[PDB]
């Protein structure tokens, strides 16, 4: 048993809800949230964005410190930072961004990352201003990831439209 409310269930392991991942966060603190990272951590807009000022840029100088040492993540990749006032942790995740020409294949890899961690809130990887097909990165996680997965989402129509268009 979790505190995650009003998630429709799609498969064993994958639950999904229209909400603002920042708000949901505040709500449950989960033990990890997922942020759709870019390999930089400039924590920008959509999901990453919002997060961040959620943080109070805390996130930012957070991720700029990781950078200054590690270099950047691998497209597919990630790292497990602080979660801040939002969660225990945050899984920086990075799908491929497909408005810079990267390769879609590598969203099945970004999703792998989720396997390492039991329970997780997160976003759908490469969606929103990453520029690829929801519906397609729904069914990346629901054929690669094995832990228990609670998805926001922020845009009520297309929730609507993946529900539906869930097979
Ligand atoms: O992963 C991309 C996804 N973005 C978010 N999902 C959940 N909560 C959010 N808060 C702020 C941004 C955001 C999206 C946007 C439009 C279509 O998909
Ligand atoms: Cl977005």
């Amino acid at each position: 048993v979790n505190s995650f409310s009003g998630y429709l269930k799609l498969t064993d392991n994958v639950y999904i809800k229209n909400a603002d991942i920042v708000e949901e966060a505040k709500k449950v603190k989960p033990t990890v949230v997922v942020n759709a990272a870019n390999v930089y951590l400039k924590h920008g807009g959509g999901v990453a964005g919002a997060l961040n000022k959620a943080t109070n840029n805390a996130m930012q100088v957070e991720s700029d410190d990781y950078i200054a040492t590690n270099g950047p993540l691998k497209v597919g990749g990630s790292c497990v930072l602080s979660g801040h006032n939002l969660a225990k942790h945050c899984l920086h995740v990075v799908g491929p961004n497909v408005n810079k020409g990267e390769d879609i294949q590598l969203l099945k890899s970004a999703y792998e990352n989720f396997n390492q961690h039991e329970v997780l809130l997160a976003p759908l990887l490469s969606a929103g201003i990453f520029g690829a097909d929801p519906i397609h990165s729904l069914r990346v996680c629901v054929d690669t990831v094995r832990t228990n997965v609670y998805l926001a989402v922020f845009d009520k129509n297309l929730y609507d439209k993946l529900v539906s268009s869930f097979l």
